[PDB]
Formats: structure tokens, C-alpha cells, sequence
């Protein structure tokens, strides 16, 4: 999915969509494209324990440093985790393994942290993270569904990109969302905000690959 999502990227870059003779980004609308997961918040303790999430449903996840995840459903209790081999179990807050004390522990400080701090994006509008990365500009998360998300640092600005609907998601520094059908953005083009942070998805789908 990631090397198809690298593919639409290409073709709607390659249009040169902000140089069209006249950009009609509004035909390339469709909000019935709009995600049904993205990453609401995030804190990266990586040089300690890892990158500890919220969904935009509420849910919470934490990507450990040894490549394990745990994952805390929208009712508070339900969790799986899943192992570096991939390996999925389904336990409850309310009744886990003593083993797992204190991963969930350490996800319990995570939530707390997120709940008191921090703002939730697209609040206005399961997958785990399967890997993500930090830039100077920006932060890119790929989620487990093919979901591909990238918030801007500077600007706060944000793209969610789901390759198997070919459409994109953008976020501008009001808060303001459109969904766009990658396809037709290739057709009616668009203008330079868009086209720029495309561009830069572009080459973040190819990290994401190497």
C-alpha cells in the first residue's frame, strides 16, 4: 500500500497541479473521503521509552522501543498488545497479565500526560502505528490500516494520506479540513499550499519505504 500511495503521489506531483492553466482545486472535493482513524496527539519519548499516541477516537497507543505495542481502546479498559513478531493478544486493564504491569503502567503516564496537556487535532471533524519518523519540519506516522499522516511543525498545518481511497486530508492553520480525491487533483490541480505539502509527502513516502 505504502509503494501505491508513493505511485499516486507521483502521478498528481508529476501534473504539476499549482501550474495549471486555471487550478480548480474546489472539483477535486470530496468529503465522504475523510479518514476514519488519524493521530489526534503524540508524544515522542523515544530516548526512553517510545511514541505514545491518541487516536482521533480516543483511543490510545503507545510504539515501546523494543518494537512492541500496546494499545488501550476507546472504553478504557480494553487492550491488546502485540508482539515484536506481530503476535496480537486481547487482555483488560481490569484483569492483565502481571507481565504486562508495566507497559500498561507506562501507557497509563502517557494518556494522563495527553488528557492534561495536549490538544486534540481534528476535533472538529483499529489501527496501531506501525512506524513513524521526525524531521526538522515535520512528523510522519504510518499507521497499520495504510494510513500515512504528516503534521507540520512550523505551521501546524497537517496531511492525513490513505492510499486504498487515493485521497488526502488537509488540515491549514485554522483548523479549517477539506478531503481531496487524489485523482482529481491530478485532473483540476491545486493551489500552491497544497501542492507544496505534497510534494514533501512525496519524499516522506520514499523514507517511509527505504
Amino acid at each position: 500500500h505504502l509503494s501505491d500511495m508513493l505511485q499516486q503521489l507521483h502521478s498528481v506531483n508529476a501534473s504539476k497541479p499549482s501550474e495549471r492553466g486555471l487550478v480548480r482545486q474546489e472539483e477535486a472535493e470530496d468529503p465522504a473521503c475523510i479518514p476514519i482513524f488519524w493521530v489526534s496527539k503524540w508524544v515522542d519519548y523515544s530516548d526512553k521509552y517510545g511514541l505514545g499516541y491518541q487516536l482521533c477516537d480516543n483511543s490510545v497507543g503507545v510504539l515501546f522501543n523494543d518494537s512492541t505495542r500496546l494499545i488501550l481502546y476507546n472504553d478504557g479498559d480494553s487492550l491488546q498488545y502485540i508482539e515484536r513478531d506481530g503476535t496480537e493478544s486481547y487482555l483488560t486493564v481490569s484483569s492483565h497479565p502481571n507481565s504486562l504491569m508495566k507497559k500498561i503502567t507506562l501507557l497509563k503516564y502517557f494518556r494522563n500526560y495527553m488528557s492534561e496537556h495536549l490538544l486534540k487535532a481534528g476535533a472538529n471533524i483499529l489501527p496501531y502505528l506501525r512506524t513513524w519518523f521526525r524531521t526538522r519540519s515535520a512528523i510522519i506516522l504510518h499507521l497499520s490500516n495504510g494510513s500515512v499522516q504528516i503534521n507540520f511543525f512550523q505551521d501546524h498545518t497537517k496531511l492525513i494520506l490513505c492510499p486504498l481511497m487515493a485521497a488526502v486530508t488537509y488540515i491549514d492553520e485554522k483548523r479549517d479540513f477539506r478531503t481531496y480525491r487524489l485523482s482529481l487533483l491530478e485532473e483540476y490541480g491545486c493551489c500552491k499550499e497544497l501542492a507544496s505539502r505534497l510534494r514533501y509527502a512525496r519524499t516522506m513516502v520514499d523514507k517511509l519505504l527505504s
